[PDB]
């Protein structure tokens, strides 16, 4: 996260960090055995740690879970990266309390305009390199998806939005992928992609959660 603040410690509750043997993508938890992320953050040997704040020292409100299962979507291109998104399933329950919780699923859409929180343990400077302990966060506007479509001619679908601000400054990095959006208590999106971070008129791009809702559902319901 760029141009962010320090969220502050089990602010997000359902922000998760992937591990194998280190951070390397964010996730979402919607219900206690099962993560959203990214599709291109898929690797075999995934940890997922929850109650994090500071990945690099246990402090004390941490679960870490193995996964038994992760699910592609069926239609994820990695060349366009059309369709980013990916479900985790724990080998356990996950035990939910206050710092560890769900974010609900929306049940429509989100319009361009409404302001969304961004998290992650991303990289966090535009030009070079500087990897944060804690959690970071941003709070950013869903753009029009013209002025998405214009910063990327031909690359934006229909399972993708932007957010952030086109001016520059504040935008998920790497390392955030598969990390939430949250915009009115919904999960609305999951960091996918962009140019550079925090670039002028190079916007972060999403996967577009609410197109993938039937999917996830009936998904969780048959695994
Ligand atoms: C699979 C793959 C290959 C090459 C680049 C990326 C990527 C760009 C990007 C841009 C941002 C951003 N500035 N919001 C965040 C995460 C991001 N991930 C992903
Ligand atoms: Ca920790």
């Amino acid at each position: 996260i760029v141009g962010g603040y320090t969220c502050g410690a089990n602010t997000v509750p359902y922000q998760v960090s992937l591990n194998s043997g280190y951070h390397f993508c964010g996730g979402s938890l919607i219900n206690s055995q099962w993560v959203v992320s990214a599709a291109h953050c898929y690797k075999s040997g995934i940890q997922v740690r929850l109650g994090e704040d500071n990945i690099n020292v246990v402090e004390g409100n941490e679960q870490f879970i193995s996964a038994s299962k992760s699910i592609v979507h069926p239609s994820y291109n990695s060349n366009t990266l059309n369709n980013d998104i990916m479900l985790i399933k724990l080998k356990s329950a996950a035990s939910l309390n206050s710092r560890v919780a769900s974010i609900s699923l929306p049940t429509s859409c989100a319009s361009a305009g409404t302001q969304c929180l961004i998290s992650g343990w991303g990289n966090t400077k535009s030009s070079g390199t500087s990897y944060p302990d804690v959690l970071k966060c941003l709070k950013a506007p869903i753009l029009s998806d013209s002025s998405c479509k214009s910063a990327y001619p031909g690359q934006i679908t229909s399972n993708m939005f932007c957010a952030g601000y086109l001016e520059g400054g504040k935008d998920s990095c790497q390392g955030d992928s598969g990390g939430p959006v949250v915009c009115s208590g919904k999960l609305q999106g999951i960091v996918s992609w962009g140019s550079g971070c925090a670039q002028k008129n190079k916007p972060g791009v999403y996967t577009k959660v609410c197109n993938y809702v039937s999917w996830i559902k009936q998904t969780i319901a048959s695994n």
